[PDB]
RNA sequence: GCUAAACCUAGCCCCAAACCCACUCCACCUUACUACCAGCAACCUUAGCCAAACCAUUUACAUAAAGUAUAGGCGAUAGAAAUUGUGGCGCAAUAGAUAUAGUACCGCAAGGGAAAGAUGAAAAAUUAUAACCAAGCAUAAUAUAGCAAGGACUAACCCCUAUACCUUCUGCAUAAUGAAUUAACUAGAAAUAACUUUGCAAGGAGAGCCAAAGCUAAGACCCCCGAAACCAGACGAGCUACCUAAGAACAGCUAAGAGCACACCCGUCUAUGUAGCAAAAUAGUGGGAAGAUUUAUAGGUAGAGGCGACAAACCUACCGAGCCUGGUGAUAGCUGGUUGUCCAAGAUAGAAUCUUAGUUCAACUUUAAAUUUGCCCACAGAACCAAAUCCCCUUGUAAAUUUAACUGUUAGUCCAAAGAGGAACAGCUCUUUGGACACUAGGAAAAAACCUUGUAGAGAGAGUAAAAAAUUUAACACCCAUAGUAGGCCUAAAAGCAGCCACCAAUUAAGAAAGCGUUCAAGCUCAACACCAAAAAUCCCAAACAUAUAACUGAACUCCUCACACCCAAUUGGACCAAUCUAUCACCCUAUAGAAGAACUAAUGUUAGUAUAAGUAACAUGAAAACAUUCUCCUCCGCAUAAGCCUGCGUCAGA
RNA sequence: GCUCAUAAGGAAAGGUUAAAAAAAGUAAAAGGAACUCGGCAAAUCUUACCCCGCCUGUUUACCAAAAACAUCACCUCUAGCAUCACCAGUAUUAGAGGCACCGCCUGCCCAGUGACACAUGUUUAACGGCCGCGGUUAACCGUGCAAAGGUAGCAUAAUCACUUGUUCCUUAAAUAGGGACCUGUAUGAAUGGCUCCACGAGGGUUCAGCUGUCUCUUACUUUUAACCAGUGAAAUUGACCUGCCCGUGAAGAGGCGGGCAUAACACAGCAAGACGAGAAGACCCUAUGGAGCUUUAAUUUAUUAAUGCAAACAGUAACCUGCAUUAAAAAUUUCGGUUGGGGCGACCUCGGAGCAGAACCCAACCUCCGAGCAGUACAUGCUAAGACUUCACCAGUCAAAGCGAACCUCAAUUGAUCCAAUAACUUGACCAACGGAACAAGUUACCCUAGGGAUAACAGCGCAAUCCUAUUCUAGAGUCCAUAUCAACAAUAGGGUUUACGACCUCGAUGUUGGAUCAGGACAUCCCGAUGGUGCAGCCGCUAUUAAAGGUUCGUUUGUUCAACGAUUAAAGUCCUACGUGAUCUGAGUUCAGACCGGAGUAAUCCAGGUCGGUUUCUAUCUACUUUAUUCCUCCCUGUACGAAAGGACAAGAGAAAUAAGGCCUACUUCACAAAGCGCCUUCCCCCGUAAAUGAUAUCAUCUCAACUUAGAUACCCACACCCAAGAACAGGGUU
RNA sequence: CUGGCGGUGCUUCAUAUCCCUCUAGAGGAGCCUGUUCUGUAAUCGAUAAACCCCGAUCAACCUCACCACCUCUUGCUCAGCCUA
RNA sequence: CCAUGAGGUGGCAAGAAAUGGGCUACAUUUUCUACCCCAGAAACGAUAGCCCUUAUGAAAUAAGGGUCGAAGGUGGAUUUAGCAGUAAACUAAGAGUAGAGUGCUUAGUUGAACAGGGCCCUGAAGCGCGUACACACCGCCCGUCACCCUCCUCAAGUAUACUUCAAA
């Protein structure tokens, strides 16, 4: 027995839970996270900030929506840019953004004093 | 009825209170119980087990302050002061002090250690109570068969049923340990905190401690036996190893740490013995037997040591270092056990750990309480490189979150599917989804895991779920033969089959040839025409019928008369209760509260008697006789003494 | 100290019979070691060899008595001296060591450790070592490195498999014994190499004699056994009203599912089972439980002696005490985890791919890819609503805003407490055993204890990877000729007999192989019986089916069933019986303590290396049991049938020999009023596998899984008391 | 006994000789010149005094009698023979 | 014996590998100029190609005429002859090549050292010693392992033949 005992170690890693925590009819609020996964899943829609591992936290208190709009990153992406125009006449990327359907108002003109 | 069973009084534990004893007569440090004569003696840090999961520094010797400061591989732990101020809700011969006594017994030695008895006013009462109560036997031996019991039965057996208890482990009679019964003893002491009920309240408690409803007081909760092994000093060279002083022994024969061979020293081998003669024996063959020889007496060498012709052997039957005392009821992830009745809830994804036989968290489960949503939920919503899954209103329901508690589970097995490695094998090792087993019921033969079925009782009632294996392949249409010829290439040769070509066509109507056999041709058929699955070793294993009308039998499942808390491992929450003492009327034996040394089918548990092999193994005493005496056999044995014992086969009376 | 057998000293037989088994003695018809690993009890009394040990002597009282231990002989090192020994001794004297007398010898090396301050070197008779690559079965060439590179010598060793060596004998067989070869690659010199004078309870062979060890055992006495009288235990027991076969069953059933059986108890033997009975298996494994041994493992020098300093006095311009170093040996401790049993090999933290395919989720001794970082600012600044969260915790991740300036990328990429530096921001780990004791090794076959078949060695159990047996299409051979016969590539059925594989009850015990008596069963049949084919002119042969009623040798070696060989008969078959049977036996070794040979190891110890020897208990309780024809040789068939010659048979009858069973002492022996064999008599019925009249489905033909015919039980029996050929008692026969 | 030989002894000579002194050139690169011969169809004889600036006083062919291609029996020679 | 011969075109004349010799020049009087011996500076070498193939010719090796006007770096033992017209320098004709240079025969000019001492290396002559040598030191040669091989001695246990028996 040699060379082939056990020399593919390394492979000990648990879960890393990523997955959605708020699905679409949730009354999600100002500050909680959505979703955390590797790899741009669900991209920022209406309402929805991006941190730095590419996960998405609700900004509004509202119900999460989710639609199939068309893709049109920022031109600093060359490769976004590049795998567009690798795309022929009719075609469409149509990624998988994400909303919140704002509930209650920022306000209300209530009455202070009569003067 | 033999054997048995009980008596309870001597004495023990606690403090409550004082502080105790001690030479008539001789004798006692030499060899202790010895009338008598010239020689140093004293003061010493205790270690160690154990806990930090090892272990070195570390670990204990009135109230409040305060378990604070402080010290501490700053972790397990340790931890001050100033200030303050004359009886038993006991025991009653396995209990109580071990105690009738520190008695024999083990013993050369330190050292360890039990029971004696049972009526009373007269035992200078003759004369016995009332038999009844466990274990072993008699009165009284068995009469097909099989966990010793049930339904029964007019009856014992005969009929059908069911695989001893506890512990472990996923799984049990299993052939895994425990066990002969009986009587006695024998194994859960409490903690910061929490729950319930009393009393007062922003205060209570008989200073101190706690206060954004708190405190006080009570009730309720934390097992036993079991090693190897260390420390300090005693006791141990009377046997073994060595040394010291003075003694003893060694026939004879042949002839020098010479040879054979008495006594004598040790035992290389056989056989018997194996609970024997012996917790190391009996015969010869065995080596020596004027010398490294054996031994009588006394003294010296004692464990971190002594000794050692090294066997790491011996040091009082067991020495890889003898026993005792006090630390040690040591510790121990480990074996074993952990006592009366009944009801209810009650099976776990994983991680860490000098760790997978153990612990914590998480998760499951239990109790009391405040809150409202817990599960299948419907359109829809949830990715570029198949069964599916998440949220999910109405809808079935009544379940879910949290608070405060705390023990218990955290080694699993099988079945259907996805699998992973193995041989697309294993009662093979590990996950995902569901079920079962650890929990009874009816069957597939005896089955954990397979099919059906759960809320617990009676009736000599009724209706149902699961439920009984089937099945025998082999013929065959079997009438009948001219020729252009030996076509051509190679083949001396294959002409019709060593190899290739086209494969025509005359027979009246059909192969330049589909097989067989020829070196090669010779011969025999055919295409077509004319009726035509079993075998392995103790002996195969339920009797058994193909022919009376499809429906029966078949549970703890449902129903019928009554009332229902009365079928889970560990754990938890509750209602009762055998015995004793205490305070209460009782008083032919019971009630209210206070306490547990409070409740035995087991811990190769201890004490006492008795079954079991068992009347089996072991066993002796030479013969005749007038018990005067005589006869037969053996002898390396016998005489006195150092070592050692203390009256230990003589008489008198009874055993 | 005495005569050691006599003037001392004692009674081996409680009484009857002599069942079975064992032991102590007497003899034995032919052999004298041929059963046996061994010449191991009893008798002879004995001849020649090998290894080792100088010979005597001692060792593990209590399993190993030696090939070990010690020295008369040689050699190494230390000591210049007197009052307790070493010493009332003095270098030829003592102390600490290596080897083994005597003979031939002790060849080389201080790189490394130790001891000598020896002015830098000595010491190997101290610890230890004496080499490799290509060549006309090798000298000598080309060389590399150090200390030399095994010198002499001995040889299949007590010397790692090769090993049962080669080689010639010793016998009928020789892994037993011995004459020579290095090739012993790991032999080889006072860790001593070789011969030899005497010797060995040391370990292995052998020539002429020897015995019951066996061939084949028998008769007698005693011990001893049974009954009648007495007393009188222990191991053990859940209760037993206790059978057998098939299958299951925590996996070998007297109590379970189905069948066979079963009147009651008692003695006389039994050891197959009740995984039988005595010991918390001694072999394997767990223990943050121990102890012995060994240091270069982690620590302290308590103690001894010497060193430098201090007080301590004499000198000038010599004893104690305290502080640190050195050698000794002392004082505490440990030897981490996984391993489809333990070591070995490998691993110990984290990220990704498939298992885990569509919220999360899950396993690595399942197959892979990577990291203890890498590149620019230093608003990588100070604050703070709400969330995710590796399934717990500790630890990690995103973030509206608020103040201050604007007009980070990546996937793991890491480090907790205490402690230390730091005036103070801040920093300190290959703690990788990475949730992390502040630093700790090797062995125990001299081991102890608490437990585990949670976890091993033998079994049982399940699988069938390996093998064997049969069949299916023929590939290929077999002179034409696949299928008389052999048989590739594959599939279908049976095996658990070999090697493993899994650890399911059996480590508070299942005693381990051969070899002895005894054998039970199965046929994949070696032979005796019957058939078909054949490369069948006959025997000798081959193939396929039935038949297990029977038989299945004598010996030489290595402990080994297996393993080689000599001669037989027709054959010297396979398998299961817990590798059949140790409560019937055996010890050869396999699990032990000591020693030796070569090696590993600085040391203790070990080679799963080789041998010298190594206490084998049981008093029976239960179940169960304890009395009914086989072959070979010979004679008429004989040289027959068969050819080309050799060669050479079928059936039947008879004589004799053995096998196993049933009997006897009158001849022969052990011997005597008996019994036994070596001596003598008897043993008898076919076995299902084939070949044939007669005809249809199928008016042919045709043996019948269509109708019908051929080779196709006899034996023993059932009316008190004395002796016995009957018997342990009981019982039976005779008693004119 | 003759001779050879001697790092063999003694004595006498060497007059560019053997040294004690002195001259131009080889021991630095290119053309010509040779040799053993790998190219090849291609003489190559001597290959240390006795062989190479020897046929070389010269390798476009003539030197070259060596083969790629053709030649002949009277072979200009009563041949060539450079085939040993 | 119908060529192993020679005759008709072609060729070898570059160095696998080793190398002597003739010329070019390796520098300060090298290379340049005047006085026909009145001085200095940079401190110089087409070595071969291409055509006319010169010298000829069926066909061209140092070339007379058009392209290298530079680049090399007096070297260590040893070596050649030279006692004076010698060593060393400066110029021409030509045997022979049809064909020629830097070679060779001849014809010319300038012109050293020491010209003295010894066998230490070498050669010669006279006396003499030794000789296992004689195709004569390039000799004989001694001892290391042996095939076709010729023999012997020792050797523990083995097999065969043989002397002694009775002279007791
Ligand atoms: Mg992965
Ligand atoms: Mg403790
Ligand atoms: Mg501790
Ligand atoms: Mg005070
Ligand atoms: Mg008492
Ligand atoms: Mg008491
Ligand atoms: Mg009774
Ligand atoms: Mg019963
Ligand atoms: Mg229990
Ligand atoms: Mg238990
Ligand atoms: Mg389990
Ligand atoms: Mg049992
Ligand atoms: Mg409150
Ligand atoms: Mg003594
Ligand atoms: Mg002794
Ligand atoms: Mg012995
Ligand atoms: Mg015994
Ligand atoms: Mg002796
Ligand atoms: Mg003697
Ligand atoms: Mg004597
Ligand atoms: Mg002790
Ligand atoms: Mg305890
Ligand atoms: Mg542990
Ligand atoms: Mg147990
Ligand atoms: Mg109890
Ligand atoms: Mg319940
Ligand atoms: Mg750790
Ligand atoms: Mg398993
Ligand atoms: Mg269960
Ligand atoms: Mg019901
Ligand atoms: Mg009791
Ligand atoms: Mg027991
Ligand atoms: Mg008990
Ligand atoms: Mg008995
Ligand atoms: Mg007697
Ligand atoms: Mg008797
Ligand atoms: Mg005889
Ligand atoms: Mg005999
Ligand atoms: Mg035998
Ligand atoms: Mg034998
Ligand atoms: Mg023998
Ligand atoms: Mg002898
Ligand atoms: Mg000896
Ligand atoms: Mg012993
Ligand atoms: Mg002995
Ligand atoms: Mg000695
Ligand atoms: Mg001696
Ligand atoms: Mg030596
Ligand atoms: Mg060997
Ligand atoms: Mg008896
Ligand atoms: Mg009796
Ligand atoms: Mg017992
Ligand atoms: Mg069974
Ligand atoms: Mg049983
Ligand atoms: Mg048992
Ligand atoms: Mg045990
Ligand atoms: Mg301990
Ligand atoms: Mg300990
Ligand atoms: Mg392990
Ligand atoms: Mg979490
Ligand atoms: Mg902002
Ligand atoms: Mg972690
Ligand atoms: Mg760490
Ligand atoms: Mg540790
Ligand atoms: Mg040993
Ligand atoms: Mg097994
Ligand atoms: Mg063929
Ligand atoms: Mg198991
Ligand atoms: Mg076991
Ligand atoms: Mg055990
Ligand atoms: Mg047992
Ligand atoms: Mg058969
Ligand atoms: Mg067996
Ligand atoms: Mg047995
Ligand atoms: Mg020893
Ligand atoms: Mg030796
Ligand atoms: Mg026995
Ligand atoms: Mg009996
Ligand atoms: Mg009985
Ligand atoms: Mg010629």
């Amino acid at each position: 027995k040699s060379g082939g005992s056990s020399k593919n170690l390394g492979g000990k890693s648990s879960g890393r839970r990523q997955g959605i925590k708020k699905m679409e009819g949730h009354y999600v609020h100002a500050g909680n996270i959505i979703a955390t996964q590797r790899h741009f899943r669900w991209h920022p829609g209406a309402h929805v900030g991006v941190g730095k591992n590419k996960c998405l936290y609700a900004l509004e208190e509202g119900i999460v929506r989710y639609t199939k709009e068309v893709y049109v990153p920022h031109p600093r992406n060359t490769e976004a840019v590049d795998l567009i125009t690798r795309l022929p006449k009719g075609a469409v990327l149509y990624k998988t953004f994400v909303h919140v359907v704002p509930a209650k108002p920022e306000g209300t003109f209530k009455l202070v004093a009569m003067l």
